């Protein structure tokens, strides 16, 4: 019993964190095999950030301008290339702690663990979701650039995010491990703002099924809804549209609890209309949207209470 | 910017998790040097009567794919210590520490000696923890990391009928009035950790949330008379002193913030949130707030 925002054990990722320095800029890098991946803005000054020409800044650099520190050992850079917004530094030593890994690009609504690092040293781990507006509500200070997001499955680490910047609203933007940004953001200090954020509907539904599994049904009602009527109501509360794919994905949770997806949608509609009336759901007074259907199945018991 | 329930990096603890099996019972053990520590209920009660009927070969200890050989066994309170023939090469620098209610720690939840998740939690004033544990989680450990030294403070034993959790320090002494056996056990009425709610209100002010601040102050006694009515733990002079740094960083006196908390208890939040929450959060200590708003690494 219980329901917590659970992160993956971070050990496999801790053994990959290194410190990368170029001139006066210092940030984190991910050391996998003989390559260190880090944000390309390590080659920038603060002035350069307004309109940086990364190709012009990179061509003026040699291998020995990049200082890479792994623990107390200095790694030697023997090559460098840029791939989108990520710099790839070829080093002379393969990481003996390299786990089994994949680079995966995630979609909005998907969750992942973040290992927040400063000076190549991990400081904390937390769980978060890729918001529909492609930002993440993380906890990052200056020097956290290069910190990574990941999931773990059967000892294979799937790297999905690398931290690049904080937007004026305090939210965070970054790239996949191929250097392609999530969202319409650029690694430029330009007037860019996150789009209006929305609630991840399929995740709120999954969390309502998690509450049922753990023994709570106060919020259920005798009504059902059509998918279209649910979406017309949900859009009014800034909730993301629920698609047939979402309904299909909620199938296992519907079978484990005996509650049809459109019946759970009718309960969500009523919760949006009435609020919680001094009651909580899994220890929360707000409708939680950072647990996916997969996360609920992973954390919760296979036997409903 | 941002404020999250952050756990310590779990790597140093992952390298200590093993699976312990005795008869039909399987649970998690902590392998430090040549000793595996695990809950004594693995032998299940008259524990030193069940223990004398066991030999070393009855305990199967599995570290990854390797089988460790047990060469000795002894009991310390509710914890069983299994002497093994191999010292853990991944043993970190460590201490066993007993924490007090209100203190927080990271939990590495394991099943069959394999870590599955890490989360942060607090020791409640009623000595229980609101964790997320399923059957097979026994022996999962709680810890804090301070300068590459891991301080082990909790070992999971059981779940109470309300869904909350109970366990011991690493010396086998239970937190709370509990026993390791199937009997009528219930957690006492819980209270809110006041010094932690105040620390989290300071974290909100640091993060640019100030709607709840007011021009008023209060005495410590008047605050405690009000707080006692909402099932909040009494705030002591020690708590005020501990909040001193946060009071100086934000310019808001502790008793000045106590007057904001009093108004929040008496009026609610009025449809507003604080750090994305509609409830007053009490699982961040003053030290957790300072650490997360500073950048301390391990
Ligand atoms: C909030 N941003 C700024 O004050 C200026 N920043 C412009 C800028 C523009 C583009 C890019 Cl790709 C990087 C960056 C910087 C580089 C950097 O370290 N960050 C940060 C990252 N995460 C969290 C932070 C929290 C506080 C202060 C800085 C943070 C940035 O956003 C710097
Ligand atoms: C609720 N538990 C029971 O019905 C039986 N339990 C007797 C028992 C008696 C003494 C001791 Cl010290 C432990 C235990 C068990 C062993 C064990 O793994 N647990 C559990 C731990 N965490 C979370 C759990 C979630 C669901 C079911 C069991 C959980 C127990 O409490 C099992
Ligand atoms: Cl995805």
């Amino acid at each position: 019993s219980g329901f917590r925002k659970m992160a993956f054990p971070s050990g496999k990722v801790e053994g990959c964190m290194v410190q990368v320095t170029c001139g006066t800029t210092t940030l984190n890098g991910l050391w996998l095999d003989d390559v260190v991946y880090c944000p390309r803005h390590v080659i920038c000054t603060s002035e350069d950030m307004l309109n940086p020409n990364y190709e012009d800044l990179l061509i003026r650099k040699s291998n020995h301008n990049f200082l890479v520190q792994a623990g107390n050992v200095q790694l030697r850079v023997i090559g460098h290339s840029m791939q989108n917004c990520v710099l790839k530094l070829k080093v002379d030593t393969a990481n003996p702690k390299t786990p089994k890994y994949k680079f995966v690009r995630i979609q909005p609504g998907q969750t992942f663990s973040v290992l927040a690092c400063y000076n190549g040293s991990p400081s904390g781990v937390y769980q978060c979701a890729m918001r529909p507006n492609f930002t993440i509500k993380g906890s990052f200070l200056n020097g956290s650039c290069g910190s990574v997001g990941f999931n773990i499955d059967y000892d294979c680490v799937s790297f999905c995010y690398m931290h690049h910047m904080e937007l004026p609203t305090g939210v965070h933007a970054g790239t996949d491990l191929e250097g392609n940004f999530y969202g319409p953001f650029v690694d430029r200090q330009t007037a860019q703002a996150a789009g209006t954020d929305t609630t991840i509907t399929v995740n709120v539904l999954a969390w309502l099924y998690a509450a049922v599994i753990n023994g709570d049904r106060w919020f259920l009602n005798r009504f059902t809804t059509t998918l279209n009527d649910f979406n017309l109501v949900a859009m009014k509360y800034n909730y993301e549209p629920l698609t047939q794919d979402h309904v299909d994905i909620l199938g296992p949770l519907s079978a484990q609890t005996g509650i049809a997806v459109l019946d759970m949608c009718a309960s969500l509609k009523e919760l949006l209309q009435n609020g919680m009336n001094g009651r909580t759901i899994l220890g929360s007074a707000l409708l939680e949207d950072e647990f996916t259907p997969f996360d609920v199945v992973r954390q919760c018991s296979g036997v409903t209470f």
